[PDB]
């Protein structure tokens, strides 16, 4: 393991402007120095090489507008859905059933979720989505459960940010907070997603029903 | 917990013993011994193999019979998730050279997932963890694309008491054929035992010209 690929030593942070010691190389775009060590977060991050095989400045050079602190991450086209052979996004409008569990790295003003437990690398997220903004939600990780059916854009996640992607994303037409407001999602606390059976599916009916 | 606590005292009630080393002596219920090492143990960390059901309940719901002659019933539309009009969500997509895929199953089949996808994201029955070739414990195979080729690519519908919602790659030619024609190569476990080997070096960064 370790924070950087072995090639990056002895100066892995060369080219990075230090800003704040909470983050890798002092740069919030490179995510937090400290990573989760409890289930399920550690399970979702077990396959996560933060910069792939790149070093920090190469990673920022590739995926952001500038290695300097003013550089912003560039996001994939077509809302990050994987593209078919004709460059069109693969997705469909789909009804999320009551009982389905969803999770998300990001504030509740966002519109992108994944099925509960998807690996971080399946989400094609940059390292900064693991930064903590509310101490009640370390690593900006939120878990929800569908309390009333609603329709979302549903489809595969394109590779991005030096990761393979290919999770499924749910792109909502109301942001998360709005969906909670209107009774479509409820928040789950950690006791509701800390055992294996709580990842299983009781709501989908069988073929013989 | 192998069985949900609700199934005690006698979880194997209704199951006919057939073969030892399988849960309740029934190969449809998968092996007793589950994988002990990364990445397989990472892929099964969220797997409750019957959900909240007891073995006979699970077979009654998902197979044609609890008796040994029962066979698992599979989801329609080749297991793709369905949109609000009951059409499968998928597109034809080019898999790029370098992409890593994996699969629980034999090389005569056609369904793969992105390397590292959780077992519950694949909506597979317990018997896809059965070992048929000691060279491949749990029938777990990993591949890398060596020449680009087109697959059906889409979200995985929930089935078998699991949420699904990984992405599946549905090949037009079985795995063995694709290896033989030079589209896939087999990976040794040494080639997927480190986090960096799950990252993506082949997808290019956005154009900034
Ligand atoms: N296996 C995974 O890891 C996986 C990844 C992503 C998604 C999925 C999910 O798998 C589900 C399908 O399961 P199934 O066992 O049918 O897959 P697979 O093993 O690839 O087989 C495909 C078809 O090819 C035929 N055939 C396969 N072997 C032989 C053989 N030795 N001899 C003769 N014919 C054979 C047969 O029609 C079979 O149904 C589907 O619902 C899908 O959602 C799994
Ligand atoms: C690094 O900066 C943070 C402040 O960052 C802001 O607040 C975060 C919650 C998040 O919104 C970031 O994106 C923001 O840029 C410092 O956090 C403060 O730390 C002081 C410690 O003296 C503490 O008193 C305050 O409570 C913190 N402020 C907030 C708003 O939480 C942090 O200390 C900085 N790191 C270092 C090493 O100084
Ligand atoms: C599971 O076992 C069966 C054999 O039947 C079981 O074992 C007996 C010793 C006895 O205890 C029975 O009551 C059990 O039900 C295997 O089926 C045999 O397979 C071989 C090789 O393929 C074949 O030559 C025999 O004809 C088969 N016998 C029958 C009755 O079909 C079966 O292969 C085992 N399955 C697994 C996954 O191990
Ligand atoms: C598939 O098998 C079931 C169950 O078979 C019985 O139980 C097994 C464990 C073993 O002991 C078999 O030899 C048994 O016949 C069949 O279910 C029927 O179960 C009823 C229950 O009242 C019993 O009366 C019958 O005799 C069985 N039916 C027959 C013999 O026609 C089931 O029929 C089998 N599969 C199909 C497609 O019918
Ligand atoms: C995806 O493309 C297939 C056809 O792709 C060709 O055939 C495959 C077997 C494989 O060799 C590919 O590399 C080829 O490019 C479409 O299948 C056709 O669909 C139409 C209408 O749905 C049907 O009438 C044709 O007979 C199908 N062809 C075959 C050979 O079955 C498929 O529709 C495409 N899927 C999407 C979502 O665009
Ligand atoms: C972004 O900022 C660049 C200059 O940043 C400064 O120089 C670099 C080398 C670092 O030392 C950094 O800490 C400094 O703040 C500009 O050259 C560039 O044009 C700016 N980008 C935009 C889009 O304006
Ligand atoms: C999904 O629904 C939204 C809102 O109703 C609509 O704007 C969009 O075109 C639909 N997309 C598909 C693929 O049906
Ligand atoms: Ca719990
Ligand atoms: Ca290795
Ligand atoms: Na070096």
């Amino acid at each position: 393991d370790s924070l950087f690929p072995a090639r990056c030593w002895p100066d892995p942070c060369a080219g990075i402007t230090f800003q704040n010691d909470t983050y890798v190389c002092g740069d919030p775009r490179l995510g937090p120095v400290v990573l989760p060590q409890k289930f399920p977060l550690n399970n979702e991050l077990r396959t996560y090489a933060r910069f792939g095989a790149l070093c920090p400045a190469e990673f920022l050079d590739k995926w952001a507008t500038d290695v300097a602190p003013n550089g912003t991450y560039i996001y994939p086209p077509a809302n990050g859905f994987a593209l078919d052979t004709e460059e069109q996004p693969i997705l469909g409008n789909a009804t999320l059933p009551v009982g389905m569990k969803l999770d998300r790295f990001g504030s509740e003003y966002g519109t992108f979720l994944a099925p509960l437990g998807a690996p971080y690398i399946e989400r094609s997220l940059p390292p900064s989505n693991l930064n903590t903004f509310d101490g009640m939600y370390p690593y900006n990780y939120h878990v929800y459960q569908v309390t009333k059916e609603f329709v979302v854009g549903l489809g595969p996640i394109a590779p991005w940010f030096e990761q393979p992607g290919m999770g499924t994303q749910f792109v909502t037409y109301t942001n998360v907070l709005g969906l909670i407001d209107d009774g479509y999602l409820r928040r789950l606390d950690e006791s509701e997603y800390d055992e294996k059976v709580e990842y299983s599916n009781p709501y989908t009916p069988g073929p013989n029903q």
